[PDB]
């Protein structure tokens, strides 16, 4: 989408993951869906330095929606549970330094049963532009068909486009596609700056998992499609929560990294581990993630429980991700040609390679005829950035 | 097992999970099946409180052996990894306070394909009696008939008691049999100190997970069995290697202590995280694992992708473990009858509850009228022990 808009992969916070439909204020008040919420998280991305990592972009999910729209046939904030309304929410979270981000549905009713916005498109886009938004995302749920879904999407793009806001635009076009066709993602391209591809990410190993193989059995099909203005959205960053060892948290933050995933924190700002913090915090790792080049890594090699990515970064640098999908024992060491890494490009003549993670350490100078030898933690990822140099 | 040993679950450390069977000692000394990794972490037992908790037997799994048998037709030890042989580990392990397992295989190979002890019995029970050995792991592998596994483990049972010496005797035997016909627990406990029941252990929830459904689909016919010298072995503990997320970790201690399985640690005790070694080393849910009534504990309910469990302790008191089985979302809330808990006597007139895991906290004071509730992290385990007022 030439919006001028997620040049880099957008960065921010979203509620879904964590917090889901909790409908509940009275009995589950701290991790109900409602105004307090939102600014309490807002305060703690400014004061706990979320803000000055790139986490930009404050995202309300579903159920935020009153049952039905007004007597002028506008959406409404749920009066109990948002009383102060979307746009004093927008002057609160703009007035902090961040942008709010929304949520609706192509379809006749959000996923969770809230209004659908198929009718009012240019009323919708128009309310969230009067209200302050600065990026929708919008679901596939209620969709009669193929036709209806790509209208509706090409539509609300247009629509939030004539209310002359910058508006990201985030779209679940492809996920709602697959049970028909193949997406077309040079048509999804034109249309959205992001666009979730598989099914939603849960608290799980498993999940992480799953995303991984897809993207890289699919690689072929959406990875050329990534760049300035548009990415693949492989879900939420779900760091922070209760699900996933160290190891697996370290794979989901680098392979985010190696994927240009937009950065969409899904977890609790109030009760996060400095551990997790300091890995979602990671500039060096968040530098990969928002490199100015915009191309999106891919699977270089598959094998003997070992998996090896790797993406080209500004300047003649590649960042290499190792992973160890073996369940069971310890560290089990790799090694690879410096040769076979970068497309030959990256240690030629040399390169300087700096581990990122599990842990920063400098590893010093690559000959292009040098092996890189490493050991990789079970369900863990080890990170290089491999820097084209002449010295040595 | 009616050897006066196991009177209370067995706690300690086994390779296998962590270390498996790394027989590359050139390029990895650190990690290799050797004596320098036994008598590593012999040490540190000792010195990192380990032995103190409880943790007393140190025990060798498989890729300990030569690979052929000795001109004399024993086992030996492989001379380059073992070099000092197992009587003088023994010898070391015992210097220390603590005792040594060992692993042989029903069969004619062992599972990685070293020597088996079909035809050699007694002679192999001797030897490990001879060398000092306090515990036998005996694996099931390379075993043509259901006739030979049972004759297998009936007999080394009967050559270990016949040499004199306190052996453990941990046995596979349910494991191997159950593809083929349901195991008779009463006869496999007159022969074993604990029998693993279910599929390897691995570094990851789902195989945490597959071993707690195993266990409560088939607890009508193996939680009575249970008791002083004869448990339910759901294998290896894995807190402090790579695969279980915090709450994870909590799940396995809380429920191998309803369970009362044995607790062997299988991770490296030279690169613990102080969490994990303050889980493994928790004196009040060590306590329950290790409760001398010896009644290993069920599960209650399930539903709404919670699980109850609750286990039977000395002296009027309960164990309740409250499983988030909910792999998506937040702390989710759980509410129960304190009179449903302990077939109604937990609470009955009252119970004081004190929570042990994820953190200890006194709750207070529960009459028999009252509901517990609970906010459990998904994937986590609220553990909980009632004391009641009489
Ligand atoms: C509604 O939808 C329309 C349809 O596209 C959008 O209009 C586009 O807006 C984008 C973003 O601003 C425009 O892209 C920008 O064009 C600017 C001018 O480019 C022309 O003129 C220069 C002279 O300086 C020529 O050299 C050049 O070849 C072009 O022909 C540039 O200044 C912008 O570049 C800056 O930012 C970009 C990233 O976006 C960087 O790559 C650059 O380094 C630089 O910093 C940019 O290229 C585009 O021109 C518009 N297209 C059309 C058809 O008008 C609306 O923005 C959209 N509105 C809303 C609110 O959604
Ligand atoms: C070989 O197999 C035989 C047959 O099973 C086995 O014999 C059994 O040994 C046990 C334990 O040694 C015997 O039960 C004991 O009886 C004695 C004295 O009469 C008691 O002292 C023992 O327990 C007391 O002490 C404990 C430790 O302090 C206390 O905790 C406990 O409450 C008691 O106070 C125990 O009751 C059992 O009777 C025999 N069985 C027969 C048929 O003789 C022998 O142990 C096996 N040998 C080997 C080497 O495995
Ligand atoms: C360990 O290996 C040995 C040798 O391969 C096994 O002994 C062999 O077992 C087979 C299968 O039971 C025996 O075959 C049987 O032979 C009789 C004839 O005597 C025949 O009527 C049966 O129908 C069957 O084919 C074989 O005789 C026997 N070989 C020897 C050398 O004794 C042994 O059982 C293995 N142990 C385990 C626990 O698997
Ligand atoms: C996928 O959709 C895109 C954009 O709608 C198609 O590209 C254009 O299609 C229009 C209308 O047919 C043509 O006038 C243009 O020449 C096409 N190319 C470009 C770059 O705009 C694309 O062809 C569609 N089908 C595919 C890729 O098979
Ligand atoms: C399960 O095995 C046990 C022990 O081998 C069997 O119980 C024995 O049965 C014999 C014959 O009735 C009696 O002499 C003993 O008194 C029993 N021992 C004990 C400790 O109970 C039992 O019969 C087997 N059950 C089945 C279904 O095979
Ligand atoms: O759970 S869903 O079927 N998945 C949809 C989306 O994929 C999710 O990301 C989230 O936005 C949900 C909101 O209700 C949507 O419903
Ligand atoms: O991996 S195995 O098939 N599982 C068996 C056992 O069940 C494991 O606990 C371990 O002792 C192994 C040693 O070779 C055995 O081989
Ligand atoms: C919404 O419902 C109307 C009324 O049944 C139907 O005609 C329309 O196709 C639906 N819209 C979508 C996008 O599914």
């Amino acid at each position: 989408l030439d919006n001028g808009l997620a040049r880099t992969p957008t960065m921010g916070w979203l509620h879904w993951e964590r917090f889901m439909c909790n409908l509940d204020c009275q009995e589950e008040p701290d991790s109900c869906i409602s105004e307090k919420l939102f600014m309490e998280m807002a305060e703690l991305m400014v004061s706990e330095g979320w803000k000055d990592a790139g986490y930009e972009y404050l995202c309300i999910d579903d159920c935020w929606m009153a049952p039905q729209r007004d007597s002028e046939g506008r959406l409404q904030a749920d009066p109990q549970r948002f009383p102060h309304g979307i746009r004093q929410l927008a002057n609160y979270v703009h007035s902090k330094g961040l942008k709010l981000g929304i949520y609706a549905d192509v379809g006749n009713k959000t996923c969770a049963g809230f209004p659908g916005s198929f009718g009012y498109y240019d009323i919708d886009a128009q309310t969230f532009a009067d209200w302050g938004v600065d990026l929708l995302k919008f679901d596939g749920c209620y969709c009669d068909s193929l036709e209806n879904l790509a209208d509706g999407y090409k539509h609300m793009s247009l629509a939030l486009n004539r209310t002359g806001r910058s508006i990201v635009y985030s779209c679940e076009w492809p996920l709602y596609m697959w049970p028909f066709q193949k997406p077309n993602y040079t048509e999804i391209r034109q249309y959205c700056n992001h666009w979730r591809n598989f099914a939603d990410i849960d608290d799980s190993w498993k999940s992480i998992k799953s995303i991984l193989d897809w993207t890289s059995f699919n690689q072929e099909r959406i990875v050329d499609v990534a760049g300035p203005g548009g990415w693949n959205d492989p879900d939420m960053l779900v760091i922070g929560n209760f699900g996933l060892s160290w190891n697996q948290q370290v794979t989901q933050m680098a392979l985010w990294a190696i994927m240009a995933a937009p950065l969409f924190m899904s977890n609790d700002l109030r009760h996060i581990s400095p551990q997790a913090k300091a890995l979602l915090q990671d500039k060096d790792v968040i530098a990969i993630n928002q490199d100015p080049l915009g191309k999106q890594g891919y699977q270089l090699r598959q094998g003997d429980n070992f998996e090896v990515w790797e993406r080209p970064l500004s300047g003649l640098a590649w960042a290499v991700a190792m992973i160890n999908r073996q369940e069971i024992g310890g560290p089990r060491s790799y090694t690879i040609a410096v040769a076979s890494l970068g497309k030959g490009v990256a240690c030629n003549p040399a390169c300087f390679i700096t581990q990122l993670l599990p842990v920063k350490r400098k590893l010093g100078f690559y000959e292009w005829t040098s092996r890189l030898r490493s050991h990789i933690n079970p369900t863990g990822t080890v990170l290089l950035q491999l820097e084209n140099t002449m010295q040595m």
